[PDB]
């Protein structure tokens, strides 16, 4: 009840007037508490209540990415932080629903689509969305604090991140030689980079009733690098068929394509343990430590 009252008062201080009976809390994270509420005009909002100091420095990158997408992109919605202070971030909820959500059990997906009959519009729409995203001219930005890689630098980045993980955690033997083989295969690696979302998965892909992707949320991992990261979810969730469907739609609307694109994404997928290990470090959450160690094949 006091939580509810505080939400109302913080929102009110930012001229956001809420229906108290609609206020819903997600379980807080280390960084903020996510809150849902409807305003006095019937409009649904998403609030982030900060739980750490230095809100502006820690959100600079996400906000730069959001600014780029809101300026340039028409095929998808992204959060537009109409309220952006150290005390509150809030945006009008995007249309649609997440295609799936990570549950609070094993962590499997609770799906809004039929995993055994994925609508083909999901892949066609996501391919259009990603092709638009990855061609945004991040260079026209006067200021850019996103990580920015050339193709060569994206490869060196993966090499370094892998060495780093093999030295804090160690890395299984056979997994390493796969990784190193991938790194050393010139023809496999893309010759172009782009602005990526960096955390594309069903929980962040908003869909309409026909499973068109209409929006993307949670842009904290945005950067200019290998576009391949935004294809990984499709491969993991939908296998080779959903990966191929996404690549096809992307290529056919003009997205960057190279002959070994599928094979490269599959090798990047095998490097997924690098990202879990890194999250374990930054978050300090014991569950991700054990998750990282199993994924790294100690
Ligand atoms: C397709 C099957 C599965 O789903 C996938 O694999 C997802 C695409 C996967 O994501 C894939 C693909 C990719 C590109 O992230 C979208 C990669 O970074 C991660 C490691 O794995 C998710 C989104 C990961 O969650 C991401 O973990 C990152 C380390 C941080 C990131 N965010 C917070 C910045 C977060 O979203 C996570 C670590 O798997 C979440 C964790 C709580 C529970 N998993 C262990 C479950 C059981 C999954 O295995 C799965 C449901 O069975
Ligand atoms: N349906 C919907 N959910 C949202 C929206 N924005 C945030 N969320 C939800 O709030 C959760 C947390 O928000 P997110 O931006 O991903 O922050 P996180 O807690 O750091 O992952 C998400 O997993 C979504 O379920 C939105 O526009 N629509
Ligand atoms: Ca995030
Ligand atoms: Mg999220």
């Amino acid at each position: 009840s006091k939580d509810i009252k505080q939400v109302i008062e913080i929102a009110k201080k930012h001229n956001l007037f809420l229906k108290e009976e609609t206020i819903q809390f997600n379980e807080s994270g280390l960084d903020f508490q996510a809150v849902f509420a409807q305003d006095n005009n019937g409009i649904d909002w998403v609030l982030r209540l900060p739980r750490r100091e230095d809100v502006m420095p820690r959100t600079k990158v996400e906000k730069q990415a959001l600014d780029l997408v809101n300026k340039y992109a028409i095929s998808f919605q992204a959060p537009n932080w109409i309220i952006y202070t150290e005390e509150l971030i809030a945006y009008k909820k995007l249309d649609g629903v997440p295609a799936g959500t990570i549950d609070h059990n094993i962590g499997n997906y609770i799906w809004e689509i039929d995993i055994n009959n994925v609508p083909e519009l999901f892949h066609k729409s996501l391919g259009r969305v990603l092709a638009e995203l990855h061609s945004i001219p991040s260079n026209k930005a006067a200021a850019l604090d996103l990580v920015v890689h050339t193709p060569e630098e994206a490869r060196m980045s993966m090499k370094q991140r892998m060495d780093a993980v093999r030295a804090k955690f160690g890395v299984g033997e056979n997994l390493w030689n796969r990784w190193q083989a991938w790194l050393n295969d010139d023809d496999m690696w893309p010759k172009k980079t782009g602005l990526i979302h960096g955390d594309v998965h069903a929980g962040h892909t908003m869909i309409d009733k026909d499973a068109n992707v209409t929006g993307l949320i949670d842009w904290t991992e945005a950067k200019v690098t290998d576009v391949s990261h935004d294809f990984i979810f499709n491969y993991r969730a939908f296998g080779e068929e959903g990966l191929e469907a996404l690549i096809l739609a992307y290529k056919e609307i003009g997205g960057y394509y190279w002959p070994k694109m599928k094979e490269h994404i599959i090798e990047l997928n095998a490097a997924y343990p690098v990202s879990i290990a890194e999250f374990a470090l930054v978050s300090g959450i014991e569950e991700y430590e054990q998750m990282a160690k199993e994924a790294l094949e100690v």
